[PDB]
């Protein structure tokens, strides 16, 4: 098969979980994939569905992005770092935007969600812009149980890569909201242990990050080497006991096979 499979292989094995890998390089539009078809539960990479899915309503809805949107004592979860300074005001659709994808806040996540009319309303965003593959099913936190042969709230990687290329690189969104997009994942502030671990320095990197129970470790990347065409890579990871620890050194690890392979 190839080295990079056989690495990826080897990687699974003695991580003792389930690896799926899909790497897109734009330079030539050749492409990696390990369990490329498999699916593999989200977390909250699905925020990135649910931004790119306000933000391609606000190419019609003018003013959507700077709405004020309450927020209430009921709407705040276990995990709201930012959404929780703002108890009983209100955050516009863009500053939730920005706290789900940079520091994943969970609530900001469920004001999305809501203002897409529920988990469907990320999966018919989706389906707009032709990945048949992504389903959202429900809101945070309980998306993330990560349970074996549940299909709720899972996409595989090869539709992620393919995804995340339309939205940041593609034409998914108008351009205006695809560079917002991307200046979003570049300010990412929860991925430094994740595939950036396992790249030079001097690449740029847009991500985001996922976690959940299972040892569930997920992370999908937009990768700029210096003067380059860029990477898509995603990747995913869960494991067998639900109450494993998360290793974000098996993505570092799969980023430097890939980076390696370059």
């Amino acid at each position: 098969t190839s080295a990079v499979q056989q690495k990826l292989a080897a990687l699974e094995k003695s991580s003792g979980g389930r690896l799926g890998v899909a790497l897109i390089d734009t330079a030539d539009n050749t492409q990696v994939l390990y369990r490329g078809d498999e699916r593999f539960p989200m977390c909250s990479t699905s925020k990135v569905m649910a931004a790119a899915a306000v933000l391609k309503q606000s190419e019609t809805q003018k003013q959507l992005l700077n709405q004020p949107v309450e927020i209430k004592p009921a709407d705040l979860v276990n995990y709201a770092p930012i959404a929780e300074k703002h108890v009983n005001g209100t955050m516009t659709l863009a500053e939730l935007s920005a706290a789900a994808l940079q520091y994943s806040d969970n609530t900001a996540m469920n004001k999305l969600i809501a203002q897409l009319g529920g988990p469907g309303g990320v999966t018919a965003f989706a389906r707009a812009i032709g990945d048949e593959t992504f389903r959202l099913d429900r809101t945070e936190p309980t998306l993330n149980t990560a349970i074996p042969g549940d299909p709720r709230d899972t996409t595989t990687p090869r539709a992620m890569a393919q995804t995340l290329r339309q939205l940041t690189l593609g034409h998914a969104l108008g351009e205006t909201q695809r560079a917002q997009l991307v200046t979003w994942l570049k300010g990412n502030t929860t991925g430094a242990a994740s595939i950036r671990a396992g790249l030079p320095t001097s690449w740029t990197v847009g991500d985001k990050t996922g976690s959940g129970d299972y040892g569930t470790t997920n992370d999908i990347a937009v990768i700029w080497p210096q003067g380059r065409a860029p990477l898509v890579l995603v990747t995913y990871f869960t494991q067998p006991q639900q109450n494993a620890e998360s290793r974000r050194d098996v993505l570092a690890s799969a980023a430097r096979i890939i980076a390696e392979g370059l």
